[PDB]
């Protein structure tokens, strides 16, 4: 668990708690319309009954919906699931601004492999279903 990284929440009495926590940042994916799982639109909503900053963790293939998201709700980090491409990588920083970071979602592996993807701003833990590159 972590500090105030919560999941798709909706309900903005239920939200206050992370934010209230400390209104640091939310840990919340894009999962269309799950109450699990907040997209950009709940988000939207979510931000305006409790101020917390959101992050993302999308294998997305279309880097402009990606920086789509980053953008609208204002994001401090996205997890790049980096097996969609090595370059994309590393063109997603580009395009995002340093407002936005980008962690790399380390799968749990067999076998620990000291670089992937670097640049990236944190390594983290895969939370996209998945102990393997893909």
């Amino acid at each position: 668990m972590g500090e105030n990284k919560v999941c798709g929440l909706t309900r903005g009495q239920d939200a206050k708690a992370a934010y209230d926590a400390g209104a640091i940042y939310g840990g919340l994916i894009f999962v269309a319309t799950s109450p699990r799982c907040v997209n950009v639109e709940q988000a939207q909503e979510v931000m305006a009954a409790a101020p917390l900053q959101y992050v993302g963790v999308f294998r997305n293939h279309d880097i402009a919906d990606v920086v789509d998201k980053a953008k609208v709700l204002s994001l401090a980090a996205v997890q790049l699931h980096g097996n969609e491409e090595q370059l994309y990588i590393d063109t997603l920083r580009e395009a995002l601004p340093a407002h936005v970071a980008i962690w790399k979602a380390l799968s749990v592996g067999e076998t620990l492999p000291a670089r992937e993807f670097q640049h990236v701003d944190k390594y983290v833990l895969d939370n996209g279903q998945g102990g393997a590159g893909s």
